[PDB]
């Protein structure tokens, strides 16, 4: 089947390019029982502590790339190179988190800390997947470290993303002290709404602080974690907390050797442990 | 000769479309630097701006947004873009809704002008008489889009005690309480506006990406065309003057103006008759 060209930007001229949508596999249209957004959103306010005043900044005169920024020091260093990747020993299992430069810093809008907040560079396609639904693949290579996109959706309560009905959407903050928060993109998202589980992934989730420092709502930005073919699809790896509970109603399709959630290594666990 | 010096080549730090570099060919006075430059407004107290994606007034249009059946447009109240992005007017003040996160069209479509941002040439430049201004260094069609007064947003039971008060700008909410920009020390380009009595733009209130009544967003647009080097200004109303005239007067130097000391003793002589 020929591979039509559905939407040439699912995101309506809100990203830095295009995301144009494609499907060759079966005649699903392109999705559109959701509202695309770039930035997250709110329905029942949040209260974000949005205080300028209150904002940790730093007093640079220079582009912020030396050892004395504050903010970089706000993660021990600025885990930025010079052309915005991650570095290499960056912890990739544990990511710090990230405090990128703001409006009361000192420094230039260029400086070397706000990379998330420049948003989407690279050339991504929402596509449809043989056996996964939709998914996210790139149209272009991408060197590791690099910054892809933001998971994007409406900021909500621990306790609203418990009634909700769909939570095939739902990223959860995991804030380990205090009030708990989920960003669910079920019906306000944008293009990471679409990414796959991988068990072999190629990007990493890593929360990060931009306009604001509310400890409560970190946003999340996914950078590369190697280096990514042309045609290539995204994923992370959702956890083991999402498969605990969904692998009773499907298992996973990521067809990699390494699947850790298969049919036949749900089986194999299971079988070990009688 | 003082010859003119570029003292600062972007006054906004490249948060802007456009740098907006600072010269000085009039006296010694350094770039200024007893404010924060920011391109949005900020807040330092709970404002928590409603931000509710589910509450917002939007179209549902599958073109540019530029037909009459736009809701967006039809909110707005006596004035609409043109297809180059310029303002028009019946000329009740009026009112810019523009399109959001909400509505169904593309972040291209007609009807985004202040949202997105300057661009228009502008500088930042020392005046003869006034301070600092600013000026146009382009031809602006009346109607254009020039920048927003952005800064401080603050309780009119704040502003009433802020002790300096020169960058105060009342958002005069009808319904509601009333709230205010205050520039003095979070600001950008627009603090450095003067008043003219001949001005050439004017303040419009604007809502963009949030529909909280309480926070008209302010935007300059020109009233009239202007020429290259022309400094930009706009009335800043006798409210301001009625109280300002005692501590000093209008220097703008029309021969319209209507607050020097010339003027004032007229318009008492034109009272006392
Ligand atoms: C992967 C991850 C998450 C995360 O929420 N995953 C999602 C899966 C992906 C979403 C796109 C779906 C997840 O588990 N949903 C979920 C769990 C249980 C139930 C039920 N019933 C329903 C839905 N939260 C952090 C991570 C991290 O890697 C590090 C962190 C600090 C950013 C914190
Ligand atoms: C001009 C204007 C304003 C406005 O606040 N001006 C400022 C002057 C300019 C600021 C850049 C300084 C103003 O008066 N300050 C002020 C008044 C009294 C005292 C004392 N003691 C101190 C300071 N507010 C609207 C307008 C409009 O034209 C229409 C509107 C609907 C947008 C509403
Ligand atoms: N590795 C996987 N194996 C099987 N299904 C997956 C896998 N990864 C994602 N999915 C499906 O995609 C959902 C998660 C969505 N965030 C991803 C986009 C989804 N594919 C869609 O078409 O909307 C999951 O709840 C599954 O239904
Ligand atoms: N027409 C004017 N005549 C005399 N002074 C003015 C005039 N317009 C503005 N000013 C001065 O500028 C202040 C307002 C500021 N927002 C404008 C920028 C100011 N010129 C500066 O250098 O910072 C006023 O309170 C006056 O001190
Ligand atoms: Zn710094
Ligand atoms: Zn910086
Ligand atoms: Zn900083
Ligand atoms: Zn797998
Ligand atoms: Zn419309
Ligand atoms: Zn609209
Ligand atoms: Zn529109
Ligand atoms: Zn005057």
């Amino acid at each position: 089947r020929t591979e039509k060209i559905i939407c040439r930007d699912v995101a309506r001229g809100y990203e830095n390019v295009p995301i144009p949508c494609v499907n060759g596999v079966d005649g699903e249209p392109c999705p559109e029982d959701y509202k695309y957004i770039s930035e997250n959103c709110e329905t029942s306010t949040m209260n974000i502590d949005r205080n300028i005043t209150h904002l940790q900044h730093c007093t640079c005169v220079d582009d912020c790339s030396s050892s004395n920024c504050l903010c970089g020091q706000l993660s021990i260093r600025c885990w930025y190179d010079k052309d915005g990747r991650l570095l290499q020993e960056f912890n990739k299992i544990e990511p710090p988190l990230i405090f990128e430069c703001n409006q009361a810093c000192s420094c230039w809008r260029n400086c070397k800390n706000r990379v998330v907040q420049s948003g989407i560079k690279v050339r991504l396609q929402l596509y449809r997947t043989a056996k996964m639904g939709w998914g996210v693949r790139a149209l272009q290579t991408i060197p590791q470290g690099t910054f892809i996109c933001e998971y994007v959706g409406e900021l909500i309560s621990d306790a609203e993303a418990d009634v909700r009905e769909d939570d095939s959407y739902l990223f959860d903050l995991d804030n380990k002290d205090g009030e708990v928060y989920c960003i669910d993109a079920r019906y306000y998202g944008n293009i990471s709404r679409f990414i796959n589980h991988l068990c072999d992934p190629n990007i990493i989730p890593v929360r990060v602080f931009m306009l604001h420092q509310d400890l409560r709502f970190p946003r999340i930005a996914f950078f590369s974690s190697r280096d990514i073919r042309t045609g290539e699809e995204l994923g992370f790896d959702y956890g083991d907390r999402f498969w605990d509970i969904k692998s009773k109603y499907f298992t996973c399709q990521c067809g990699s050797e390494k699947c850790k959630h298969s049919a036949e290594a749900i089986a194999l666990e299971q079988s070990r442990l009688a």
